[PDB]
């Protein structure tokens, strides 16, 4: 009979903004219809005459709702000449297709919680007299409609829109999902967990590509947007689409240091192979912090040991390794000549020998001193920077230091992609030679930025730069 569409999207008020649509109208539903989003959200009042009515404000167009006769809110017109749809009109209209479903919000009332009761009442009975439950999903901001939604239709769907009460008590009621505002999301395993219980995960007021791809990262069920058009560009871009699951992912919400169950420290200051300048230090908030939703790994002209520099080296070894997969870093470089940030992967075990024999990855490397390109290498035994054989390439990144972008590889068995803000500059195959041409199978993440060097200390360090932040949005590793 029915043949519902299968994305994420969720049409806030419709697809009111693109063409200029009202929002919550029948021309703004009718578009979410026509782009073929999972479902439309509206939002329902009910009139001094009991008669419901689909609006978010309490007042429309200057007229409060609950405390006017319905025909009086038909003196107002919206924008495309349509008048404020009444409950029967939106699900009537919804009801003449089949492959959008009916996202129901009942506002919590203004007057009293038994008359905003008696709203939801209202709502189930016009659900069942037109015969729509099928259509019809229900979210609400008031604790007790959404019970007794499950009490009146011990099968509906119900979603939560206050994010107090916790996940495993929402399942205790029978709730069927939780539709929180995304910023609540932001706390470890939260996504995970409610789905692990069996609840779906909605997120609203999402309208910017960060945030969007930040839940299809971790796969949420539905995103409620005003943007559905944007979204819809982002799902086909997102890795999701090409099979890509996510294994494991640090987003920085820690606000502290850095995650001991993530991140170890490398420590010490004897030029760690490039005859670096700076000391890296253990667990110091002066070079790694977690701050307003990044990482922070900052390096500042001060001295350590026999050091004049410090900074910071993060490595997810012994933590979390892998082998294979797609390994996603969003960071904004910091500037100045110098400096040598770098987004890397070296082997956990080291199977094949001691460096470079193993292997090395580098999915991001950047000079100070050339701020026109960042870098990604491969670094391999018979392929390796000491013997000037190793392959990799440069790419022109515009406003790095300015603006977030991000850093990917895609390794398979076969090849190691490299990406550069979901363009692929460099590519190294297996050349089925053995472990001399390809080493890999399995490594580890490393965050470090460095001062100086054999590569990044060539043109001296400005000692000015200092103190010089890299921040990184996020770490995130996918697999198929
Ligand atoms: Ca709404
Ligand atoms: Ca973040």
């Amino acid at each position: 009979k029915f043949n519902w569409n299968k994305n994420q999207v969720i049409a806030h008020r419709g697809a009111w903004k693109k063409n200029n649509f009202p929002q919550n109208s029948i021309a703004s539903l009718n578009e979410a219809v026509k782009l073929g989003c999972y479902g439309s959200e509206f939002d329902v009042w009910m009139t001094a005459d009991h008669i419901l009515v689909v609006n978010h404000d309490p007042e429309f167009q200057g007229l409060t709702i609950e405390k006017v006769n319905y025909a009086d809110l038909l003196t107002k017109t919206m924008s495309n000449g349509e008048k404020i749809p009444t409950l029967e009109a939106y699900l009537l209209a919804g009801k003449k297709q089949k492959s959008t479903k009916l996202i129901l919000e009942i506002k919590p009332s203004l007057i009293s919680k038994e008359r905003g009761i008696e709203v939801t009442n209202k709502c189930v009975e016009m659900v069942q007299k037109l015969k729509v439950t099928d259509w019809v999903e229900y979210i609400s901001f008031d604790y007790d409609y959404c019970k007794r939604i499950l009490t009146l239709l011990p099968n509906a769907k119900v979603a939560y829109l206050k994010g107090e009460v916790s996940a495993e008590q929402m399942k205790a009621d029978k709730l069927t999902g939780v539709d929180y505002h995304y910023s609540v999301y932001q706390k470890d395993n939260w996504i995970e967990n409610a789905q692990k219980l069996g609840l779906t995960v909605n997120a609203w007021t999402v309208n910017a590509v960060p945030e969007m791809q930040w839940l299809l990262a971790h796969n949420v069920d539905y995103i409620t947007t005003n943007e559905p058009e944007l979204l819809f560009d982002e799902i086909k871009k997102a890795p999701v689409a090409q099979g890509w699951k996510l294994k494991w992912a640090d987003e920085f919400d820690n606000s502290g240091l850095p995650l001991n169950k993530n991140w170890g420290y490398d420590v010490g200051g004897r030029g760690w192979g490039n005859n670096e300048l700076q000391y890296y230090t253990d667990a110091d908030s002066a070079n790694a912090i977690v701050k307003k939703g990044n990482l922070n790994i900052i390096a500042l002209k001060a001295e350590k040991e026999n050091r004049h520099y410090t900074s910071a080296r993060l490595v997810t070894k012994n933590k979390f390794d892998f082998k294979y997969g797609r390994v996603e870093v969003r960071a904004m470089l910091p500037k100045g000549r110098g400096l040598w940030p770098a987004i890397w992967a070296l082997p956990t075990d080291s199977k094949y020998g001691s460096w470079p024999k193993s292997g090395e990855i580098d999915i991001m490397e950047h000079v100070g001193f050339d701020p026109d390109s960042v870098h990604g290498t491969v670094h391999t035994e018979k392929f390796n920077h000491v013997i000037h054989t190793q392959v990799g390439k440069a790419l022109k990144v515009n406003n790095p230091y300015t603006e977030y972008h991000i850093y990917a590889i895609e390794w398979f068995t076969d090849h190691i992609d490299f990406f550069i803000d979901d363009q692929k500059y460099l590519t190294f195959k297996n050349t089925q030679k053995g472990s001399g041409d390809w080493p890999f199978d399995q490594n580890f993440h490393i965050l470090n930025l460095a001062v100086g060097g054999n590569w990044g200390g060539k043109k001296g360090v400005d000692d000015a730069i200092f103190p010089a932040t890299m921040k990184v949005d996020y770490v995130r590793v996918f697999q198929k």
